[PDB]
């Protein structure tokens, strides 16, 4: 399987967050990992075997899911969230 | 059966909730516990057999499910509750079906 | 049948309400067995047999069933309440 | 006949409602058991033939329909009441 | 006929309102019977001969039915009233 | 004979209805009391009620709520809106 | 043709609308004329002959109606007026 | 034809719009006649032949008219006008 | 054809608008003339044919249309202006 | 062609504004003739040849959209503009 | 072919929206020509072939949309624009 | 083919958004070939071959999806965005 | 086979954005690689091989989908996006 950090830096994450602290490494990294995780299953595309094969779309849809992940933290919300269409359509230009 | 603490520790499980004291450890344990059986059951996926089985996003959705444990206490609320997508989403990709 | 404090103890039942007195365990106590008798009957699970048979995700309903009889005394009430989904749907997985 | 309290004690009854004061033994009592009174009649169960016998979540009816009585007194509001599903719910799980 | 002051005492009814002087007996006495013939009425159950008939729940209804009358004077408002649904469901429940 | 509203209900009574404490406006209220009861009984239209007495604690609850309407509100036309209280129907309907 | 003063005095028709002075009597027995002349034609009533026939519940109208004149001066008004039903049901069970 | 002055004097006309000034008798008349004819057109009843036939209601109709061309100056306004039902049903009450 | 000042005066229609000056006496009387025009060709009755033919009800509306145009001068404005039913309804009286 | 200017002076349309200044004849100018032509194609009645064939209903059609013209000055605004009916009214009238 | 300055001066322009200042007369020549170009074409009248040919409405209409382009500068704004309908009726009257 | 700054001047487009700096010439200019090239592949017309040749009101729409691209800087926005028709309707009249 | 930054260079990314700082520029790149993928396979012309090929329409719309991956960073918000037509009219004009 492909590392995420392989695809995108451990500090680039921590730039899409605006987050400047070494502190919350692992917690960020599992975020970073399911975000990863969820965009290539839902991508299912079985010929990218490297991490340079993965398309900077994707890559930025990923960001999105992680970010998403650190500010919205519970399964249910008191805030109504709305679907920021960008991360389906960067995916959706690269699903198999 | 695997135990949700050999997935994730119990100081990320903190980390997620931003919670830095040690009094509630056996709370804690209990919504993560709770949130673990919960995603499992809904997976349903047999060949999960040790706790490095486990999948990325299916680890994200037991984070998910489990604050909202933390923060949402009763089975009613006075303030509606609207559900974030991501959970669910985290858990179809890895769904047996 | 199965007492509700050996499955979930009286001091988490507390911890669940941030309650913090020494004085209304009797109540407390009543508000537990209503949610375990509850949650119990819902599920409709006669394989749990003893206290440790109970799972996570029912012990899960049963805090959140419990501490909506503490928050929420009166049959009626002049602020709309408003179902959470987690009781429900933590049931619903282990329905027989 | 059963005597509600028999069933929940008259100091039970009175930290429901948080009431501390000593002088409406009566009308709590009298609220108490015209709970009861509705709590039976609906479940219709002629199983329940002593205190002993009526079920936790049945008592948790009991107490969320004496306490609207406590706090909700007349037949007409100038706001609007809202059921509390628990009630019903609580009694739905035990009606014969 | 029942008396209804044999079935609930007047000190009972000017607690039910909070009503602390003795000056208006004459008054809460019309209110109290023309509740209970009110909800007599309703019921309609030939079998309650004297006040010890009188079932715990109907008592209920009268003291809301009872309230209403001290509280809401007039037969038209300038706010709405909203009916409060326990006390035809206290009557309900042992309609003939 | 036409049953008197004031065998039935007293003038005290109507007074504390509307917790009016002056005796300077009894002609008005006894208007506003006959009124009431004229409507009342017409409205149940009930011949057997024959004396005071047969009237039932009911209807005297529906006569006061009519009563302290006319009271309170004194124009055919109001700039604020006005809400029926069912009690007052419910009460002569069940007679 | 019954002369409205003969049925409710001026002191009592100034009574109904908290009226306390005296130099307005031309137009206050006007719209007394007015008010009494609307609800006599509208009852329809032959039967009534002098001022002694005239029910109680027709007086109450005809003091509504009155007060209204007194208040609501013009034909049309910039507040929306809402029609008090009080006025209608009092002729109603009096029309013929 | 019939003098409106006849029927309803200047000075009651005064008194209905609480006008205390004499500087505007000639407008005020022009409004007086105005509404009159409006009235009596709208009537259309032959048979009154003078003044002193003209019955009470009718004046009243012919008050709340004239009040209003009084108040209400234009064609259009900026706020809403709402008619005061009164003017039409005193009207209807004596229409041929 | 007549002349609207010799139906209604010049300094009756200031006294309707209110306006003290004598500075605008031409745009004023064409105000009046145009509302006038307007009303006598709605009405169209042929039998008018000198200023002594006008009835009341018709100058009423004049006076209506007139003050309308001295008050508003744009064919389109920002707020919304509500049709007065009284000028139609004092026209429709006398419409041929 | 009629010259708008022979039907209404200038310094009526600066009175219909309320304009006192003397520095924008020009502009002003241009608004009277674009009323006018707008007003005379709308009404189309080519039997008015002279300044003085055209009716005085019509001349404050123009003086309404002359102002507006004044008042309006773009295609497009950010508030909503109504239409006041008066200036259609007085033309349809005309119409051929 | 016909220049829209010998139509309308940049010195009208410049009054219709207020503007003082000689530092963008060819951007206001700009809008201007566009105005003009819009409305010609929209009118599409070849029978005009000189600038005095344009009519006068046609003038009212090329300055709205003139001033509309000196105000709103964006294909797309943050606040609603609404059509001033005058603009459309100018030109529609002069339609070929 | 044809270069925008031929049609219109860097000068003129920084007069377009008032923008009076000397730092973001390169940005501004990248804006104006992207305005210029979706208005003329939106026009498609064929027989513009030089910069003369470019009609007034097509100009007119250049300036405003250009301005657009200066003020509104991402794909979505927190408010939402309101089509200012003269863009299209610019471009309409020189459609191919 | 197209790099962005030969299109449109990082500076001028940075001036779409008005962020005048030097420490984002891993990001930037990143959000401008991700805009340039998605509008390229968006309009999927093939012919455009190198890159002064791309037109400066489409040049507009990789700057709008850029600004909006900086500016909105998350998959969810809590306030609701509008989309900005003019990226797709920009795209859609080149298909
Ligand atoms: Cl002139
Ligand atoms: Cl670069």
């Amino acid at each position: 399987a492909i590392d995420v950090l392989d695809v995108i830096s451990l500090s680039l994450f921590k730039q899409q967050i605006e987050f400047e602290e070494d502190d919350r490494d692992e917690l960020i990294t599992l975020y970073a990992q399911a975000a990863f995780d969820y965009c290539m299953r839902w991508c299912d595309e079985p010929a990218w075997k490297v991490a340079a094969d993965i398309p900077a779309a994707v890559k930025g849809a990923v960001l999105l899911v992680f970010a998403d992940m650190f500010e919205h933290r519970t399964a249910q919300s008191e805030v109504q969230l709305y679907e920021n269409a960008a991360a389906e359509r960067m995916m959706f230009i690269h699903r198999n």
